[PDB]
């Protein structure tokens, strides 16, 4: 007969026909074609922001990790019974409530105080305050950076070394462009102030201090025309897409005489601030150190910012963006006060499951162990293997692609199999998680969780997790270090490594199965893999060599080519109008890299699914689909992506995704794929055929 009739084909097909919508013409709008049968059925719920085939692998991750965490065993080791304590002072909701916001009030003095809260704050910490030692103490104890961003990191231009980088901070807001603080901005603006004044006006009761509404109104809008300058003095993220543009060595020499700061009437001591923060590891900095600058714009424009404020003005701010964070993990009246501030920046009238929040922060503090358990549980050591070889083949077709590409000279092209063939592949999860227990103990060894304390654990993180990358600055880069826990529905790729990463959670299906076809697995999987190997040649990736270098490899003609080509992806996702996010224009600059990734990736995952056709043949069909094998191709890519947004976060992921919302990554790439409109016999000028395609790839 020639139809396939497994248990895994079954559940494929049904799948597939449940998702789709097959009363919609596949060239008019693929994506309606292959995932109206799934918007129909399901609504965003009120706990998300963003709702899709991701999320819902992910939210059954969730469900995975809660078994694992929440029963003990007699066997555990330390690593793992670390983790299921933390677990559990975590959906301990009850002794969380009964400490109301005292554990916030302890810290309180540890980082200045937060004037709007406290009484006579000059008198009190104005005394002994510097902008050195304030925004050092946020940053070296609580890793959170409120006005210059002094991180470890791996240096650019040499991969193998750390070295310390100086970069613009991050804002409350989700972007630069909120802080207009008109029409689809005000809303969230409003409730972000509102945010600050009821958390200050619970803090202020809960020390039986005098509140008066119009000095708290009067201090939080100060904060925020204080961020808005902030804000306004940083740079779009269209002017930091070059790595080569935005690399600048200096010494603390050159940055003293470069960017002087004039704050509280005191000079700014870069040396003296640095040293508050190394210090905190036993580490001694001079003014020959070496550094990276990547707004040195910023840093001039920061300087006539701060002259206009006092000491007071701007701890309460620097303050306030770590109340912000915290709120969440003290009682519910504390919760209660971010709600307006969520709705407006995410659209969720309410709070994800304690235990799915809960789960999900044991697994990103304790990644290892937490995938340990995970993998136990449910991954299987078959796939690990099939993986690897799917990686093979698509590494190959993208050498043997080079061959075809036009744009590209020929030293160019030898420069690039180059990096291709050094790629470093990480498949489903380390092994020494499962066999070496020494090794993942002695990882969480100097970590003590105390059960009814959950404050003081997630405190404890955040002073482990900046002492451990304080302490990098001397030390080589380890490669045997992977960018990612094996517990995450994703995959990665680290330029600075050239180590493409497929954590076990991305490897089920929809993306692959042993089981199930090869037409699914190579437009699922396959096309990912393609995604994460061609990020390694991008507008950012190909700045960097096969060994993480951040050097020169491209002739002046190929280079000119590769933005010539690259430029047609920008115009055309540039006009693309998102309904959800009102109407607006996607940016086509912000999110190249990863349509390129996409228009790419695809390409080369249907080319090493021609190429498995030709060694091994046809496959049996499916059931109940009137599809071919390279319609079911397609078909799968496009269901990876079905998924819908919230207004409110659309307006957010617009201005802040990197990637194009998912119904615009299946028209994109395939409106570039003539494969695509062969497969489906689209007539030319068809919405999905457009005469004119993108390709770099
Ligand atoms: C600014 C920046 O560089 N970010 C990098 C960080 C890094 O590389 O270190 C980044 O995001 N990397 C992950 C990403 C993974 C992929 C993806 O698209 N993942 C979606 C998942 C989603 C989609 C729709 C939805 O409704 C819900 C979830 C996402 O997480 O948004 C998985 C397959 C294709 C690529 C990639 O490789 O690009
Ligand atoms: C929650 O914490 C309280 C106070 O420490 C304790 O009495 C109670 O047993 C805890 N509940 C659980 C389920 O651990
Ligand atoms: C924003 O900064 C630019 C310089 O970067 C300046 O010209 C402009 O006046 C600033 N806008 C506001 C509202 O301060
Ligand atoms: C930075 O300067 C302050 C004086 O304001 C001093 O107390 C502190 O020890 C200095 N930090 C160093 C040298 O690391
Ligand atoms: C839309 O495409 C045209 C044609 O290349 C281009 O000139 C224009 O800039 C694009 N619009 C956007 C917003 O990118
Ligand atoms: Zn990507």
């Amino acid at each position: 007969d020639g139809i396939c009739k497994s248990s895994d084909c079954i559940k494929s097909a049904a799948r597939l026909i449940q998702n789709m919508d097959a009363t919609t013409e596949p060239c008019t709008d693929f994506f309606k074609y292959a995932c109206g049968g799934w918007l129909k059925r399901n609504v965003i719920p009120e706990t998300s922001s963003r709702y899709g085939n991701f999320d819902i692998l992910r939210d059954e991750l969730e469900v995975v990790l809660k078994d694992v965490l929440q029963e003990p065993k007699t066997e555990d080791i330390v690593a793992v019974q670390k983790a299921k304590a933390l677990y559990r002072s975590c959906i301990n909701e009850s002794a969380i409530d009964s400490r109301g916001g005292e554990p916030l009030l302890k810290l309180l003095p540890d980082i200045y105080g937060w004037p709007v809260a406290t009484e006579n704050w000059e008198q009190k910490y104005g005394a002994s305050w510097t902008a050195e030692k304030a925004i050092a103490q946020l940053n070296s104890k609580y890793g959170k950076k409120v006005l210059i961003n002094l991180f470890v990191g791996t240096d650019d231009k040499n991969s193998v070394n750390h070295v310390i980088h100086i970069d613009q901070p991050r804002l409350g807001l989700p972007s630069r462009d909120y802080y207009e603080c008109t029409g689809i901005y005000k809303e969230a603006c409003t409730a972000y102030v509102d945010f600050m004044i009821s958390v200050a006006r619970l803090i202020r009761q809960e020390e039986r201090l005098p509140i008066d509404e119009n000095q708290l109104a009067l201090e939080m809008n100060k904060v925020m025309e204080l961020e808005k300058e902030i804000a306004n003095a940083t740079a779009k993220p269209e002017d930091r897409n070059d790595p080569m543009l935005l690399y600048n060595k200096m010494t603390l020499a050159q940055i003293q005489n470069n960017f002087s700061l004039e704050i509280n009437g005191k000079p700014f001591s870069w040396l003296n601030f640095t040293n508050e923060i190394m210090s905190t590891v036993n580490i001694s900095i001079t003014n020959e150190e070496d550094v990276v600058v990547y707004a040195p714009e910023y840093l001039t424009k920061l300087k006539p910012i701060l002259t206009k404020y006092s000491a007071r003005d701007l701890q309460n701010l620097m303050s306030w963006r770590f109340i912000m964070d915290l709120v969440s993990s003290l009682s519910r009246t504390y919760k209660e006060s971010r709600n307006a501030f969520r709705k407006a920046l995410y659209g969720t009238t309410s709070e994800t499951a304690t235990w799915r929040r809960c789960a999900n922060y044991v697994n990103g503090n304790m990644e290892n162990a937490v995938g340990r358990l995970y993998v136990e549980a449910a991954f299987a050591g078959e796939s690990k293997h099939v993986v690897e070889d799917l990686i093979a083949q698509i590494r190959e077709v993208f050498i043997q692609t080079l061959d075809d590409l036009t744009w590209m000279d020929a030293e160019t092209k030898k420069r690039a199999e180059e990096k291709a063939l050094a790629i470093k592949e990480r498949i489903g999860y380390p092994d020494d998680i499962v066999s070496n227990d020494n090794k993942l103990n002695n990882e969480y060894l100097e970590l003590n969780y105390k059960e009814d304390e959950y404050f003081e654990n997630i405190i404890q993180n955040l002073k482990f997790s900046q002492s451990k990358q304080l302490k990098k600055l001397r030390e080589k880069v380890d490669k045997d270090e992977w960018i990612s826990g094996a517990a995450v529905v994703n995959a990665f790729y680290s330029s600075g490594r050239n180590q493409i990463v497929f954590p076990a959670g991305i490897l089920q299906p929809p993306f692959f199965s042993a089981q199930q076809s090869n037409s699914l697995n190579y437009g699922g999987i396959g096309m990912v893999i393609g995604h994460e190997i061609t990020h390694g040649f991008d507008d950012n990736g190909r700045n960097f060599n096969k060994d993480g270098d951040l050097v020169d490899w491209w002739t002046q003609q190929s280079a000119s080519n590769f933005k010539e080509q690259s430029q047609c992806m920008v115009y055309q996702y540039g006009n693309f109008s998102w309904d959800l996010a009102g109407g607006q224009h996607l940016n086509g600059i912000n999110t190249l890299g990863e349509n390129i990734a996409d228009n790419g990736g695809l390409g080369q995952a249907y080319r090493a699914y021609q190429n498995y056709i030709k060694k091994n043949g046809e496959e049996k069909l499916l059931p109940g689909l009137d599809l071919n094998h390279k319609q079911l191709f397609f078909l799968n890519f496009a269901q990876v992506w079905c998924g819908t947004y919230r207004p409110e976060y659309a307006v957010n992921s617009i201005k802040t995704d990197v990637h194009s919302p998912g119904n615009f990554r299946i028209i994109g790439t395939l409106q570039n794929s003539a494969e695509f409109s062969e497969a489906f016999h689209c007539r030319k000028n068809s919405y999905m055929n457009p005469e004119k395609k993108c390709r770099v790839w």
